[PDB]
């Protein structure tokens, strides 16, 4: 059909080149100019304002910074706004994502929160997923364009919060995962050893992971923290000797203290399940 | 044919029971003799001492708390020691494998480290693995009777260190992947979510972290840290979104922050790939 993208970043323009491909009548806008050229060489429309992006369809595709830089755009093209669905893929808090969702509704439009889980090439991949929060309306109306993103689209609920928290709760656990391998990596370093040495043992690790947080999920909720498999101060010792390890190599241990911090704090409570911590996170 | 287990905690418990089930002629000893009440009802033999466990038998399997245990079972029992293999499963440090190994050599008998990749219910499973280390010979003539406690074994070399070091790595990615999956049904919990509710998210995204390794592996050891696919400042951002969530919520940011620590310490290096950070943490 025909549709608007915003914020000409390698996501945003990842975006108008599946749009394009699909055979999509593509309007654009950027703050610089020539982040469009490649696209409007290939028959996408560059607009001279972000108003005029807004007016030429129902359905606006935004990838900005953050919120923050959403309020700059819409200032002066406020009633642009009014009888068209914004989708916001800025990837920003549950709380942002409420403010410009009330600002947008206010204006007569109305706003999809989305959570893109895929890097600039895997957008138009049918394997890939985002979450999506809103109004329901919208999201059912507008499915098949969003399936041009990512082929998987989740929808997660009515509150403009769910999809940007949906897509944190990917990042509490991307970082880390990453940066504990970053940490393997450079142990196995100071023992003769390459990434590519350690990638099939860390791969597998993480593949095999499932297994517990499915063991350990159906405790939780429960509110079961035993010892029946496991104990608090094994983990706590363990920690000490990955802590140990590291030091011994003259590797860094901030990360593996982080850790050890959290298990040792929680002994301090208690050594009984390993999960026992989470009743010290929890609000 | 006929084997020892030193140390009936849960691990060696388990050992001992798949010995049994194997048709083995199962000897024992424990530092607390009523931990071997259910094995001996099953046909396993106690030992009065150290000395008579170890004699008993030409291959031993110690599962003791660490290494600093291992000499206490030996202080008497020396003479025992010549022309055995001893199996030391206690998982603690490359250093202090490589002091028990120079120390059972001195006594003429030989030394394997192992690391078992298993829980105790795991103990028998032909899915499970243990890393041995330590003189080949040894390690091939007893691999049948090792393969009774993991179905796979996987010798990674000469050096005493090298078993526990593979050992290491595994705990290096483990602890903060489970201390991270703690994080989100945290986080997950101050929004009405359960941790079922969010363990399929959390599986499926350590599920596909395996192509990120593979991706990261390469470039790691051809000393690449580019900004072709992603950029430092971007992780900065995104760890600093994941730290504002759950200081929201008011959930613990301990974990969240150590992580964006990490990353706000490299930029001050750099904002070329996430990667870069790993120049920060080698010796």
């Amino acid at each position: 059909q025909s549709v608007t993208v915003i914020g000409l970043g390698p996501m945003g323009q990842a975006m108008a080149a599946a749009y394009l491909d699909r055979g999509y009548e593509v309007t654009l806008w950027n703050r610089t100019a020539s982040r469009a050229d490649a696209l409007v060489a290939r028959g996408a429309k560059l607009a001279a304002t972000p108003e005029q992006a807004l007016s030429a369809n129902e359905l606006v595709i935004l990838s900005l910074i953050d919120y923050d830089a959403m309020y700059g755009v819409l200032e002066g093209a406020e009633e642009a706004v009014a009888g068209r669905v914004l989708v916001n893929l800025s990837s920003d808090t549950p709380e942002k994502a409420r403010a410009a969702a009330r600002r947008v509704a206010e204006l007569g439009g109305t706003h999809l929160t989305g959570g893109v889980l895929s890097p600039p090439p895997g957008i138009g991949s049918p394997d890939m997923s985002t979450f999506y929060s809103g109004p329901r309306a919208a999201y059912d109306q507008h499915r098949a364009a969003l399936e041009v993103i990512t082929g998987k689209t989740d929808y997660r609920g009515e509150d403009p919060g769910l999809a940007a928290l949906m897509y944190q709760l990917n990042m509490v656990v991307f970082w880390p995962a990453m940066l504990s391998y970053w940490q393997a990596v450079a142990l196995a370093d100071a023992h003769g050893l390459t990434a590519a040495d350690i990638a099939p043992y860390v791969s597998e690790n993480f593949a095999g992971m499932g297994q517990f947080i499915d063991f350990y999920a159906a405790r939780i909720d429960a509110g079961n923290h035993a010892g029946d498999v496991d104990r608090l101060s094994m983990g706590v010792a363990s920690m000490e000797h990955v802590v140990h390890t590291n030091a011994d190599s003259g590797v860094d241990t901030a990360f593996p203290r982080a850790v050890l911090d959290a298990f040792h704090r929680g002994a301090d409570a208690g050594a009984d399940s390993f999960s026992s911590v989470i009743k010290l996170m929890k609000k």
